[PDB]
């Protein structure tokens, strides 16, 4: 049978909340919910499955899983369209993403990820998806995608930087497709930078989203735009959204950006912990 984890520290391992015992304080105060049904876990030690997907009492979430919250605030606030088009999911795990994509309207989406058996079946078997499991996205060649090469790329991967990402996204992506890249502080920055592997402040967030800007444009790739994840990483690691485009001639468009949108985050991310 499927193996089986406490609810307490499923949540935890799925980023809810940022310690263990957060996480059992969380369950006792009725904020863990099935993703599918909608009911409360009321018992943090009760063992279920480890592919349950989980989530904050209130989230309001149309996806598999809730990490599908951050592409769709992402296609909201750089006003993208993936509409009739053949997109890619790095990183596509349970499926958020590509459950995402499909809903707002992509022909093909390649859910590629370098996991195995992770892609829930109605995703897997839908007739739009191309499930590419065991597939190391950083040894990408055209070839692979068979399809079509896509026009919209998404990217949410860990313990892996967005340097070994983007040099193979440009053998992929069509000229003038778009990205939007999840920045996780806590893998780009440097091991002296790295705090329980947590990035709390906001000097290193505004280092990170200068090198990975200034990397993007080197591979290829103009800066669009800069926004903040809608819910924290692993370990309460604010996260950052990058807007992409492939082009001959990368520019980063809002260099200027970056004090104000790591601002913002930590703001929301404090009004946030005090509600």
């Amino acid at each position: 049978a499927m193996p089986k984890e406490r609810v307490d520290v499923l949540a935890y391992k799925q980023g809810l909340f940022e310690t263990r015992e957060q996480a059992k304080r969380g369950v006792m105060a009725g904020l863990v919910v099935n993703v599918i049904n909608g009911e409360r876990y009321d018992k943090p030690g009760e063992k279920i499955d480890d592919g349950t997907e989980l989530k904050l009492k209130g989230e309001k979430l149309r996806y598999v899983s809730r990490g599908g919250l951050k592409l769709e605030k992402a296609l909201a606030v750089f006003n993208l369209s993936v509409e009739d088009m053949i997109t890619i999911d790095i990183g596509a795990s349970t499926g958020g993403f590509t459950d995402v994509m499909l809903q707002n309207g992509a022909k093909l989406v390649y859910a590629v990820d370098v996991g195995t058996n992770q892609l829930v079946w109605k995703l897997r078997q839908d007739d739009r998806v191309r499930s590419m499991e065991q597939y190391n996205f950083r040894y990408a060649e055209p070839v692979d995608f068979t399809e079509g090469l896509p026009s919209f790329a998404s990217i949410d991967v860990s313990f892996i930087s967005l340097n070994l990402i983007l040099p193979a996204l440009a053998k992929i992506l069509v000229d003038g497709g778009q990205v939007v890249a999840l920045v996780k502080p806590q893998f780009e920055a440097g091991r002296e930078q790295i705090g329980n592997g947590i990035v709390r402040e906001s000097s290193i967030h505004e280092k990170v989203l200068e090198t990975v800007t200034a990397f993007a444009v080197d591979y290829g790739f103009s800066v669009k735009g800069l926004d903040f994840s809608p819910i924290q990483g692993g370990h309460g690691n604010i996260e950052f959204l990058a807007h992409l485009e492939k082009t001959d001639s990368p520019q980063n468009d809002v260099p200027t950006s970056i004090k104000e949108v790591v601002a913002q985050a930590h703001k929301e991310f404090k009004k946030n912990e005090e509600e």
